[PDB]
């Protein structure tokens, strides 16, 4: 319930830093909420991941470090590579395909005719869609809810490095690429290349850690946008 | 907690509480018979091992699997074995995990006798657990082997899954020369920082794991049984 | 040398169809038709045969190679899959600070052909620099066996890094595709120079894949270009 | 043919190191060393250097090509490599079942090599259906193109397919066993019968990336046999 996004809203926040102890009493009184509720909303951030729990009772807020990042980021991509691959190797119905053809289409008309023209809030949007369909396009709910779970982080998500502030020439002038890498994976499913199609999806979430890289260097302001990015 | 766990998860794999089955702290405590605590634990950590699932209203539902589960769920743990065979090639490994690694590799060779037949089948999946834990650990990212270990954590997904006891059979103890020379050939690419070659061994070698399953279905039904929750799935 | 201009020549008549797919070719006959001697005729038929635009017959005579489309795409395949091997054993051996220092240099020089507009790109400039790149990356891992046979792989006058780059392709369509291309050069030296062999062979090999979208492009939009590419307008399946 | 069997003596000369890796070959010259007339000289010189044993000098003539252990490891990467990639498009674009058909017999009888001991392996009766197999995998996707550069990748003396196999055998140079070789021909086939392109690639290169394993073992642990191993002796190292 709200105990759960007021919790998540503390830890992603740094509020409640890496490494912080949470029990049950001292956080139902931090929270001012019941212990029913914060039980669940503890309980429900360790599935998710921002929790761990400890030997002995009550948990511990999860550290994560730039490392951490570049990690998850690149077990996306694998994810993400693997089902592409499946899509590739199993087939994709004729329905699937017109539907994950059709936001590629959609994502063609965000660019204009300048490197830097691109509308960025449109990507995003419709980048969200691509990676959700591109998730579910082989057919197996086992795969698309591990695909959704390594994109599951708050700077794991395939739209992480695109946040509202995030829309400057840099940022915009990388789209261009990655959207021919969605054309790309789209085009070896439907040619039945998995091993393109899983080299193309695994290189494409380089974008986000390039992109991670060039605001650690470039623009350190852009940090604090991205999801997650404030705990580190 | 770890108690209320281990009951928990006997009751699923069992089938005695079958799939679409909604459980609840209060009414899991009584059929346990067992407190609250440990049980609101043990269903929150069944979630995580993925037997359950969270329902939006409030408690929990029992998953239910079929074969092309069980296959994608061996498929999913090969991919992130090959990860983290790619990345201890590209990043490097420490003297240390290197020795240990090694040392259960040469441990691994002395199961092997003259014979194709003559195979330690006990002494295999022992340390071929052991293996699969110090391989996920290798590359040194605590992200990478915590989600390889998330990964292999499924009952049938489990590096051990397809080598139960009752499988010391001819035809299993003939298929682990080739696993173990895989096992050999994933360090060998790793210390050669041939990260392509590592990924490409330690997915293949999972596939050793889906030809054990389609060898119980086809030729050994009767160690179906033995693998936990195989004998709940229809099709 | 006599020999090499029988090869030129020699190589000429076959690219323009003169010497159609299929003819049989003989010393004297060859001889004759190049009115040159038979020593450097024997030299350029087995130079031809060794570059692939000829094969030998049981006999001692050879035959003009006919190639059809599917041809083609398999050569650009093969170009790629090769380069992939290059850049995969460069990130897995390493690479001498010399070697990365030459490759890097032409990275550079690649990046200055690129304007602020989408078809702002100096497509000339790219076409000679990229050639440049493609010989160093098969030189860079160190072994001559390597490079011997990359070079080999991108022998054949369609499977060449610049023959799906020819100066009548300067158009917009051309210019705006040379941006990822670009991008897709820096990501191999790049994976490179981080030891990630998987990822540099990926990219290695996705990049060949930008000279069979151009191909695709010259037969379904721009058909005045196929002429442009040295033995393509022969192909009679496109 | 006079033109072939100046071939096969030229061939075997170069493959025993009698004509040593930087040696000089003119046509007058050779014609006289083998003692054959200058027509079939002329074809073998040229053909040599067409399969890849002789390079042609600047100022004419030609030199045995050198080639050191280094070169005997990428030739047999450059033969995985493009094995690989015969196995994935084959995965690809699928394959006949006639062709399936005959490679997977290829198969079955390979096992007929095996005995109940390790030691126990038909060497001679292995080599010669390990050759139909490769020859048949070079050409299941169906493409002339790929069949030839697989070949032609495969054609260097210890690039080819069931090369030393009784030399190994003797010293027990099968540090990949070849029961797990014939496991890997099963993993190959299955993975072109399911389409999974990935896999076919990866087990094919793992095939001839093992093959080469097997073949340092040898090289490095017997120097005093590959002096007299034709396609090894060759070696300048
Ligand atoms: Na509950
Ligand atoms: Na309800
Ligand atoms: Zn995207
Ligand atoms: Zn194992
Ligand atoms: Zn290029
Ligand atoms: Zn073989």
């Amino acid at each position: 319930g709200r105990a759960v996004i007021e919790l998540r809203e503390k830890i992603l926040s740094g509020e409640l830093p890496g490494g912080m102890r949470l029990f049950e009493v001292s956080t139902a009184e931090l929270l001012d909420i019941s212990r029913t509720p914060v039980r669940e909303a503890l309980s429900r951030l360790t599935e998710e991941g921002l929790l761990n729990r400890l030997p002995g009772g009550g948990f511990v807020v999860r550290r994560f470090g730039f490392a951490d990042v570049v990690d998850a980021i690149e077990v996306r991509g694998v994810m993400e590579g693997t089902a592409a691959r499946l899509a590739a190797e199993r087939g994709v119905s004729k329905v699937a395909l017109e539907e994950i053809d059709a936001t590629v289409q959609q994502l063609d008309l965000c660019f204009g005719d300048r490197v830097d023209d691109v509308d960025f809030d449109g990507y995003a949007a419709l980048n969200r869609i691509f990676h959700h369909q591109l998730a579910a396009l082989c057919g197996s709910e086992m795969i698309r809810r591990e695909v959704e779970r390594a994109s599951s982080l708050p700077f794991a998500s395939p739209s992480a490095f695109l946040p509202d502030k995030a829309n400057i020439g840099a940022f915009r002038r990388s789209l261009r690429g990655a959207q021919e890498q969605h054309k790309a994976i789209v085009a070896a499913i439907v040619a039945r290349e998995g091993a393109r199609a899983e080299a193309v999806a695994r290189e494409h979430s380089r974008t986000a850690r390039t992109n991670l890289e060039y605001m650690i260097r470039e623009a350190p302001e852009l940090i604090a946008q991205v999801p997650g990015l404030a705990l580190i």
